[PDB]
């Protein structure tokens, strides 16, 4: 129920459920290049809801689950592969939401794609995102993919699209197919947009979901609109805030921004401490670190840091600045409106 601060994440891990709720906390930060001034919240399980400022259109979007996953047969000869039978809970529920709408719905599913016969687990970050609109009783479903490829030298031919299957578009057509067993709606034609090493793809994936809310609110890119200034978004959060999944919560249904705490801070800096124990030497850091976060929590008790701790701060400004460690500090401090340690501990400091 707590995302903690993974120091050291830097983007090519790839992502995990976990991580992209705790992005999702970036939709209300202001200073975001994520942010969404474009929905208010509503007043559907397992999806956050969204109104429409400018607009009629509504926004439904999941909450990512280690359950929302496809798996595909890459032989052709096989059975095309499966559905989690969560995420075609989530289909069908969105189909009983959509009977009864009258107002018309986009629904976002952060799910993720994999071959099961190789052996390899290669698992695909990748976006599901169904429309429904409630005067023509359509329904259409596009997945978004950000491994792009398709290059003509790397080109599956056609007899051998027909011997191996790139992707689940079969099962999942399916899925959805039966969500409608009904024929009470129309399904539209299902397409599969492409765009755009591998790891890459999951922090993709959620910008798109930020594009995707824009679009529907709005309506309707050479390259890199994975903005650094995104990415550096992404990174920080991932790496140096220690978010619950209830205060994620209740800022997506109370549309708030969710400030940095000084605990966070801390748990950051602890978080960093065991780290860089497993790997200036390694000695100094950790005497820095350790130093650091008896002064933060002398802080935190409201008691005022001795002049002394200062002093022994002062050494341990070079040590804390350095690189990593800088960049974690350099963070927060600009979370918490400092310039410099000595700045944030200058006051509530007793002096002799
Ligand atoms: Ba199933």
């Amino acid at each position: 129920s707590i995302y903690p601060p993974e120091t050291s994440w830097e983007v090519n891990k790839g992502m995990n459920s976990s991580r992209l709720h705790k992005l999702y906390s970036l939709f209300f930060d202001k200073s975001s290049a994520f942010y969404l001034g474009d929905d208010v919240s509503v007043l559907l399980t397992g999806a956050y809801g969204f109104q429409s400022k400018k607009n009629d259109q509504q926004i439904f979007l999941f909450r990512p689950d280690s359950d929302y996953v496809a798996g595909y047969h890459v032989d052709a000869k096989s059975d095309a592969g499966w559905v989690n039978d969560k995420l075609d809970r989530r289909l069908s529920e969105i189909s009983e939401f959509c009977s009864k709408a009258t107002q018309p719905a986009t629904f976002i599913l952060p799910f993720v794609e994999m071959p099961t016969d190789i052996t390899k687990g290669v698992q695909h970050q990748v976006l599901l995102t169904i429309s429904y609109d409630p005067k023509s009783k359509q329904l259409t479903p596009t997945v978004y993919d950000s491994i792009g490829r398709d290059t003509y030298s790397e080109s599956l031919s056609s007899y051998f699209k027909g011997k191996y299957r790139t992707t689940c578009d079969e099962i999942l057509t399916q899925s959805i197919e039966k969500a409608i067993k009904s024929t009470d709606f129309t399904l539209g034609k299902f397409t599969r947009a492409a765009y755009n090493t591998e790891g890459n793809c999951g922090s993709y994936t959620f910008r798109t979901i930020k594009e995707v809310i824009s679009s529907s609110a709005q309506g309707t890119t050479s390259n890199s609109y994975l903005t650094s200034q995104h990415v550096q978004d992404i990174e920080s959060c991932i790496k140096y805030r220690n978010l619950g999944v209830v205060d994620i919560e209740s800022a997506l249904t109370e549309g708030k921004t969710l400030p940095v705490q000084l605990s966070e801070f801390i748990v950051a800096l602890e978080d960093y401490g065991k780290l860089r124990s497993q790997q200036y030497s390694k000695t100094a850091k950790l005497t820095a670190v350790e130093l650091l976060i008896g002064i933060l929590n002398d802080i935190k008790g409201k008691n005022e840091i001795s002049e002394s701790q200062y002093d022994k701060l002062v050494k341990e400004v070079d040590c804390l600045m350095d690189s990593s460690l800088g960049k974690l500090v350099q963070f927060h401090l600009k979370n918490l409106g400092a310039e410099s340690l000595q700045k944030l501990v200058l006051p509530c400091v007793k002096f002799d």
